[PDB]
């Protein structure tokens, strides 16, 4: 919860394209997200939380209670239904659509934020650091 809060910016990404090649996203779109480097807002306010992403191309907005599952619609264009939990001091989210599945995990590590995808055994890294 709060060791979330706050506004992080983008300072390194690892196989996120492949990530998204795996998810089924079209080449133009990928082409333009990778460019993006969304930044991320977290903020909390009782118990409904709130993780905004924004660059030039889409800003994205999800509030959700922890634990309740909630229709989200991607960035990519994708409608799932996730779920959000805190399990061991880290956010886990899961996101069905089609009957597929991903899992995106945020955690913190040291001064940093990490974000971790994976989608049928590949995996993508992205760590953030506050603005």
């Amino acid at each position: 919860c709060d060791a979330f809060v706050g506004t992080w910016k983008l300072v390194s990404s690892e196989n996120f394209d492949d990530y998204m090649k795996e998810v089924g996203v079209g080449f133009a779109t990928r082409k333009v997200a990778g460019m993006a480097k969304p930044n991320m807002i977290i903020s909390v306010n009782g118990d409904l939380v709130t993780i905004r992403s924004e660059s030039t191309f889409k800003n994205t907005e999800i509030s959700f209670k922890l634990g309740v599952e909630f229709d989200e619609e991607t960035v990519d264009g994708r409608k799932v239904k996730s779920i959000i939990t805190l399990d061991g001091g880290a956010l886990v989210q899961v996101q069905k659509w089609d009957g597929k599945s991903t899992t995106i995990k945020r955690k913190r590590d040291g001064d940093k934020l990490v974000v971790e995808c994976v989608m049928k055994g590949v995996t993508s890294t992205r760590v953030y650091e506050r603005a």
